[PDB]
């Protein structure tokens, strides 16, 4: 049990602020167009970073150490709920966090400032590889980068690429980040159209002998895959909060259809009653896992296993809820116009984002063994 | 068990003929374009009705009484397998059959001839209603039709609409079919874009006081909903054969990826091994249900329950196979380019076509009671 | 997320006290014998009510109004975990609570005192009917009871039966409770041996014209089905806490087998890894639902829907975990000796106790509609 | 589709003969007692081998080469259906077949004769090992056997043990079978009580330096694990036919309860209607897989994959049907008296017998790869 009652006043006010923003901009007509444009207007994105977050650290580190993850989760779940869509916000929050972790204050200052002044980021994160094999090597007097990055959000048009690479230019192979201008010769972007999550266009980006300057390398407090890997767990919480939100939007449509429509009403049908309770059980479980993992961080008691179990369960559960919602709306609602069919497609995509189910099993099983040995 | 071995030589030759046709036309490049055009070229459709069906009654009644349903199923399953797509063929076969049942030979002769000469039908079937309330009534010296038909395949552009209606023009409400020219005033078509099955574009069609002539009414051997309802069961067999075929195509891609790719090979992974066996079990079951229901008809021993159990199981099973195939292909393959993601969308649509799962439960449970009382 | 860290110190000490008691008495050898005797020894039951509950209201109302339900849940989950069995404790707690609700202090005082002095209750609750039709009627100068009660825990040997009945002895049919001595003529008990939950033997009890005295009727603050129905929701929380505990015991055996045994170790098997994570996800969800529903009560913010969703999910989830544990232990462990096979049987029984899944759907769907209208 | 219509007259007559035998002996009262005695009376077992099998090779090789497997399947499915129990017959049929394969005619003649004259076998098959490590070695002038066999049907009391072992007495480790008298010193049997399948009592048998004579070694046409492994696939078909039969018995009780009882009738309940159709779909699939695998053998076109897919699907499906039947019968029927709860327990056991689900995945995945490469 974790619903409105049970949040603090401060947390509830945050929701109020986010809900007033979402309702204002995320109309069905607006969202339909923005899905088509694969992106949000300057005004909408700027209004998001201008939001009154009620003192929570949502786009800044309130406590000067970490963000407030539960707060971030409430923001993402609510915007995903109102919009019924995959929004760019969670991807910005993670990219911001990752940049801060690996680069000096002087290096990140320009980018943070741009984000606060426009609500957009001038760089795109490029980490995943097809199968890590992206290298930087010295030829003579030059540093040259070779590799291929996959699933690069906004890879096609981003002004710059924040690229993870093995640096080999040292005497006798280490983890490294490079902020590479998209204008450097040898960078090729190949847009990948996915069946869902239209507003988060990705690309495959190939680096073919790209000259990189030393000043481009991130010189930060954090180092190594270890640090990156921790940061990507936040990405899983974000993704699950989005899945929960969208799933919740599908459930609202199902319920509204069920009471409204008649076939006496469709909601007095045993089949529909069970589907409804089945869906509310899944939503309850999703929310409990997402909120629990998030509140652990904020206590300073994060466990890897919580995040792994959450990621294993929620996107698949979200997809099943959205699918059940389609079944309740009947033949219409397999129509592209209906947001439930977009939601269903979005949620299916969450089963690939930020590590698959199969990867969560590999991460979780030793932690489970460890947990039962330890008790 | 029902695979190649186990078919007669005649049945196997039929497959050979269909497979040679499919391979010839249904290239990935061709299918991609035809998905985009929402329809097949004249040459391809004409080549289908020109096919050597090895003496089976596929587009004609070989035995002069019925079509050869198992043969039709092999044709539809194979074309769906090769194409990885929802093809128009099964919808033509049913529309042809339904026309013959309800109209005189003189009435159907022009339409059959056009189909044999071009591979296309000049009419579209309009039966489903939103919730039957489509009426024909007399005003004075005129017959006037009012109603709304839903999910009308090619409703938007078809030259004529074969419409099911309550005729009230008799003295003291009966089932009736009307072949209405699309040019009759008061006909409004509203295209419905679905998330899958692009080549089978549907429309909502409203009839607003449309003047219908007496010569348009179908005067046939068959009469009443009873007859129509029987015919629509064939439509369920067709739809399930399509689901099986497409599902089978998804499985082939999964297997080819699994052996080819490596992550040593991806097919030596316990997770993938189980998914594979799980998928082959579902395909085995689907095929057994579809082939069994079809062979029952051809024996003259059709049972309603067979068709209901088949329709309950297969589209959902097909969707799960296609989804498992996506999961095996990984992140790519949630990409629109990959046919597995279209297949997944197609198969989800089969859960609405020709009666839902929930409708099959309502049909099947009394037949089950009857079956266990009877033994 | 709700595990040891996250409980207060007070809650943790309670667990320590309960765990020291459980470990002391509930040995495999002891439990095996007690399963066989279908009951616990006087010493064990007395030690339970003598337990230091760390000031929580577990067998008494600390706050003078209600019990402390979350505390009760921790007690029941832990004893079920250590024992791997269905224990009588939760059934006593509910029977105690129900007695207090419907009877005067003078009426309940003897029974409470006996329970505190011996750890046993001298009465058995008789409410469920086969399908409410148990009546009390006046003949002449007598009051006569007729009806049949089902699933009466310890119905066969309990000294007295607390019976729910329609009283018709008033002038112009109302809810009523009667504390009937088992020695009253016309009471017939029929023991029902179940496949699981051996220590909670039930009976069908028929009342055939039993003379009941007026002094036997419960004269309490609480009245009507409404009040009874609320009390039975506590019974659902108790039952789910037991299911969670037993399921948790099955998981521990699975994990211990997996690491210990080898087939290199059985836990490095992809199949086992996934089963393990799947099980830990279900346990996480169960615990979240049970703890959440319990903490709601203690806040004074109980919602019927929480208890309905919990009861819908947990016993079936518990059965699946226990079954997965059996599959991991292999062929042995379908052996009666192995506690995992008893646990599996116990948990299957929880799907009938305190209202079925199907009854939870009927309860939950209107509350869900209400919840989404209200927001 | 594979039901009564669809069998030949000969096959149908066989069923009639088996059904008349089953109905005659397998009364609920008789079965209840025989479950308690863990075995069938001499009269019942003798009547089985005296059955008129209508010329099929059920306990003999009609064609002089193989048994008639489909016929055997009909016999086992029908007896399991009528009895609602796990019967010894299928275990005898396999043991008979295995003996014939590995031993000379002179060696098997006494055992076949005893079986035909009494309906019982004087030996018990001992093959499975805990983890193959059972050896025969020479000490000086003696041959000595050491090993431990698991899950030995009737291991505790069988007059003789047919034991699989590595023979090392040759100069420079080979597969071998030994018919060992239970009276040989050093044989220890440990009865294992399982939660289901009472009539098929198993034991762990330890061989501690047992002197074996050379005349005890089976000298047969068939040799090696390869041959044994093929024979054990028949055991999987038998086990699945038993699972199907018992599952079918559970379904009949569910249906009879549903129409008979009322809660207007319980069968007009949407929840029950769906459970019913879900169950009949699973039974349809089970029967199709079992009958298909069996008919393949009889055609001489056995594929390993058919048997693997069948074994993967059917016992788990059978358990789900039996469980759904329990849920429909309600609270009673978790009672030991009700045969549905025994059936449920039996079917759960089939998930371990003759190779687990997890073992079928390992067997099936390469055959699937092979199958899709081959086409």
């Amino acid at each position: 049990n974790a619903m409105y009652d049970g949040l603090s006043r401060d947390e509830q006010r945050l929701l109020n602020h986010v809900r007033e923003y979402g309702e204002k901009y995320f109309t069905p007509a607006s969202i339909s167009k923005w899905r088509k444009d694969q992106g949000l207007p300057d005004e909408v994105v700027k209004a998001f970073v201008d939001l009154d977050f009620n003192g929570f650290g949502v786009i800044h580190r309130r406590n000067h150490r970490t963000y407030d993850l539960f707060a971030q989760v409430l923001v993402i779940e609510e915007l995903s709920r109102i919009s019924g869509a995959c929004l760019p916000f969670q991807n910005d929050l993670l990219q911001l966090q990752i940049l801060e972790a690996f680069a000096s204050s002087a290096q990140t200052s320009p980018f943070r400032t741009e984000y606060q002044d426009t609500g957009r980021l001038s760089y795109a994160l490029a980490i995943s590889e097809p199968e890590m094999r992206t290298h930087v090597t010295r030829e003579g007097d030059t540093l040259v980068m070779n590799g291929t990055k996959m699933f690069v959000n906004n890879g096609e048009y981003a002004p710059a690429l924040l690229v993870s690479a093995y640096d080999k230019t040292g005497d006798d192979p280490e983890f490294s980040f490079w902020m590479v201008p998209r204008s450097a010769a040898g960078i090729y972007a190949y847009p990948e159209q996915k069946i869902g999550q239209s507003m988060l266009p990705f690309a495959t980006v190939r680096f073919d002998n790209v000259e990189v300057k030393e000043s481009w390398r991130l010189k930060g407090s954090s180092k190594g895959f270890s640090q990156l890997y921790s940061l990507l767990e936040y990405g899983r919480v974000f993704t699950c909060a989005a899945a929960l939100g969208e799933a919740q939007a599908a459930m609202e449509d199902a319920v509204a259809w069920a009471r409204g429509r008649e076939a006496q009403r469709i909601a007095d049908l045993q089949q529909v009653q069970m589907k409804l309770t089945e869906m509310e059980v899944k939503l309850t479980n999703m929310r409990n896992l997402v909120y629990g993992a998030a509140r652990e961080y904020d206590r300073g008691e994060h466990k890897r296993l919580s995040v792994a179990l959450m990621k294993y369960y929620v996107p698949k559960a979200a997809t099943e809820v959205a699918s059940d919602a389609m079944q309740i709306l009947g033949g219409r609602g397999y129509i592209q116009e209906n947001r439930v069919s977009s939601i269903w497609q979005d949620c299916r995509g969450y089963q690939f984002a930020d590590g698959t189910d199969e990867v969560m099993v590999v991460i979780a099983a030793p932690l489970i063994l460890e947990q039962y040995k330890a008790s």
